[PDB]
DNA sequence: AGAGAACAACAACAAG
DNA sequence: CTTGTTGTTGTTCTCTGGTTCACGC
DNA sequence: GCGTGAA
DNA sequence: AGAGAACAACAACAAG
DNA sequence: CTTGTTGTTGTTCTCTGGTTCACGC
DNA sequence: GCGTGAA
């Protein structure tokens, strides 16, 4: 048990011995920190023990073929063994996924990803179940329903009805998913705002385009160096990107001013009325902060959409000291914020707010279509848990709820409020921990983009489509079942 | 002695364990195939071995930051060791070096590398140096000399006359190398042949154009996947990639028509001459040949560029059943041959080329040139070696070497020739072996390049100067002086 | 050339 | 014999040859 | 002072 | 958000 | 006390949100 | 049939 330590001569010798893989074999320095690193050297050292200090490594040490090839085998095997613990969650109601398509910088293979989210020990699970190519064929609605239930057919899943899904607004993708339940992504619909809101107040495009003429300057004359924080991308569009470079450029404006002096292109920067940048700065501090809100699946989200859009029709709030540049911009986004995302929103994103414990707000006209959409689901509910065989009643349990008040304590975590509540409320509470569970954005499905290109690099250009959906299925495995 | 193996069951798990670090820890299948990373399994079993298998894995093991410091603290080490047999050989003559600017894609500081070329145990040492940045200083010539010095003053070497050094016809590099020795790298020379003969016969452009729209087409409708052999980049001035398009596309003739058809776009290749595209595939593969065989820092290089060119004069021979559009070519390209590539050789691609033993060709003019510059050279091979203390003349040893003949079989290494062989000439084969060591092209810093980029990456962009120009010496020291 | 990666396609070989 | 699991070959894909110095009229 | 050349 | 990387700048701590 | 060697913090940089489907007039 | 929208 107690894990005896090394001599001090011996350790040297470690790190004299892992520097040389680090050089060597051209491998990043937190190599050696790495989870599963860790593990391989407990069996090396355990080997060691057993079989002595004179052992055949190459022989011993497997090939990466079949390395290859064993990653591709246990790929199919964890496929199998939680088969059975996925197929649970899709009966169940509660299992929430997300997909969108994505396209490598090398083979440019068609891409399709799916991830799974659903609650269990009082905690959250972001997996990713599958990420196939379409191999070429077009990105039709109907071609990529047949790659979804190829996915799912892998677990045995098959009505996939019960199962909510959330996408972007692709036409094509929306379409697919015209036969079940399928939620907005509030993050493209948020951007959505932010878009067509910019685009609606062309007197800010002088400002904007002026600081895009800045840092591209920047990159041009290789001189981002002198910067603390260098300046970032204008506009190739990462959700808020607008306000990353005015930020990045106002946080460095002494800095950028003497930079152009001295270059004696002070002419590009004099006309840039300041006081705006810094407005939009504050105004898109904001929303920011509900980007990174709504990119959350280790927390519930989706709950968390509606009390945002107030936020906004609050950090947009009429101001009389406002010059009126900013006061169009507000008023834009204001009135997008209504035909946008309000638009595209339903009693999954107000039930989901409903089950917050602060269930004062949403008093007005929403109960009346939410009671009729929560009594409907706790009865699907007890159907299917009747086929699991083989006074206090849900109506008034409803209205219990609604008059318990609580505070927002900093500390409140609301996921963990229903793990400690479940006594009292036996069906409903399943009802609710099932819609925290479902994420506010697709943001899931885009870190396994993230992901997939971590894997298909420049040397590891060769790999396989196969090999790509293993990988990705097994670190996301490795990571909701083992510690 | 005897390296035990393991046994069945025992291995099963080091492939379960192997395929774990790889998909945790997103690594490479062929992380577990590297050199380095045996030596540091040896290192595990034997400890395991020493204290058992119940070792603090997490304390025992280093971390990244103190790997970072080790690399810089033994990048000083293994430079003061060698800091003896590098500046042997600067003093002994013998030493050639090749360097180039570059410039990384994340930070874009230039950079300066340096490596070196001398012959030992009947072998041949391709070292990288350095590789410092400039900072952000111009890349001014005294700016780059001064970095050139700081490199040698590492290994405390100082005079850096008695150095060969191979670089690009950079202007602002040619400058700072005017005080020594200094030697045109012939793939630049060739490349520069290639560019303006085609600029030159503009009667060419027809086909090449409609080539490189048909390459460009390809990887805007997302269909090289029907290729076996995707068609290679048009222009980017990958040297010769005129040719590798060429080839590529020719490579692939009747499923590129097949596909246009299919396309409907039968219009953009049918006017494409191919008798004409398969003479020019035809005759840039045997340039291909030269190219590879001057991109040599592992075998003798410098002898090879003489009958290289005379190769060339008859790859282009003119031909009385050519179209006079490959006419002109031809005679463009031994023009451009004489005026270029002729135009800016020196004695020491003579020389190199007299010490091949067919010596037989340049019978004419050259030896009176040669004699009089390699009678010099071994006269200060012996002035050093007298201040190395603290009949059978030169002259006529010369002459014996010019009466011997050989033959050119395949097996035969003009390397080993001179090992076997410095009995009889003492002091004329340290002249030989001293020539064969340099390379006919800056190629070897070309390839530094490639080596840091393969380090400063995505993930890896906040990699330090220091920690690079230790990464790569350390690497390249672990290859001229292990097993 | 030099490096880094991955497979297809075998060939070997083994279990059944 | 058929399966299934390996190991080895060879083929394909990357990547650095790159934009501002120095000079002469 | 500006074009040309070579990267 | 999630992931991957690296340092500067400390703070700890130790040797001398 | 001064050195030198560590370990830990926090700050900075990456990266996927991406171009052709589906629809309606 | 072609524009518009959303990616
Ligand atoms: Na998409
Ligand atoms: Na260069």
């Amino acid at each position: 048990r107690e894990l005896k330590t090394v001599s001090a001569d011996c350790k040297k010798e470690a790190i004299e011995k892992c520097a040389q893989w680090v050089v060597r074999d051209c491998r990043p320095f937190s190599a050696v920190s790495g989870s599963g690193f860790i593990d391989m050297i407990k069996f090396f050292i355990k080997v060691g023990a057993e079989y002595g200090e004179h052992v055949n490594v190459e022989e011993l040490l497997p090939s990466p073929i079949t390395l290859s090839r064993k990653v591709t085998s246990d790929a199919k095997e964890k496929k199998a063994l939680i088969s059975r613990e996925i197929k649970s969650a899709v009966e169940k109601d509660g299992a929430s996924a997300t997909i969108d398509l994505w396209t490598d910088n090398y083979i440019k293979r068609n891409f399709l990803g799916v991830t799974l989210h659903y609650h269990e020990n009082n905690e959250l699970r972001d997996l990713i179940l599958g990420l196939k190519s379409l191999d070429f064929e077009r990105s039709t609605a109907e071609n990529i329903y047949k790659k979804l239930k190829a996915i799912f057919s892998q677990f045995n899943v098959e009505d996939l009805s019960s199962i909510k899904f959330v996408t972007d607004r692709g036409a094509n993708v929306v379409k697919s998913l015209a036969n079940n339940i399928r939620i907005n992504c509030s993050s493209h619909l948020l951007s959505n705002v932010l878009e067509n809101s910019f685009e609606e107040t062309p007197e800010l495009n002088m400002p904007i385009l002026a600081c895009k003429n800045i840092v591209k300057y920047f990159k041009k004359a290789n001189l981002q160096h002198r910067l603390r924080s260098s300046l970032k991308s204008e506009c190739p569009t990462r959700w808020n990107s607008t306000y990353t470079m005015l930020r990045s450029i106002l946080d460095n404006w002494e800095s950028v001013i003497q930079i152009l002096s001295e270059a004696g292109e002070t002419q590009r920067i004099v006309h840039i009325n300041k006081s705006i940048i810094q407005t939009m700065v504050n105004i898109l501090d904001g929303f920011e902060r509900i980007f990174k809100e709504l990119q959350t699946c280790s927390s519930p989200s989706l709950c968390f959409v509606v009390p945002s859009i107030l936020k906004v029709k609050e950090i947009c709030s009429p101001d009389v000291g406002d010059v009126a540049d900013i006061a169009k911009l507000k008023v834009n986004i204001i009135k997008n914020v209504r035909i946008i995302w309000e638009e595209n929103l339903s009693i999954w994103h107000y039930t989901a707010f409903f089950f917050y414990p602060p269930a004062l707000h949403m008093q007005q006209e929403k109960v009346a279509q939410i009671k009729e959409f929560c009594l409907s689901k706790m009865e699907d509910l007890e159907l299917i848990n009747r086929m699991s065989s083989f006074p206090v009643s849900p109506s008034d349990e409803f209205e219990f709820y609604r008059k318990e008040i609580v505070i927002l304590s900093e500390d409140f975590k609301v996921m963990e409020w229903w793990n400690l509540n479940s006594k009292k409320y036996p069906k409903l509470s399943k009802l609710a921990l099932s819609l925290l569970s479902i994420p506010a954005s697709s943001a899931a499905s885009e870190r396994t983009f993230s992901l997939a290109g971590n894997i298909i690099t420049e040397k590891r250009n060769r790999i396989g489509q196969q090999t790509v959906d293993s990988l990705l299925f097994l670190n996301s495995f490795y990571k909701n079942f083992c510690k």
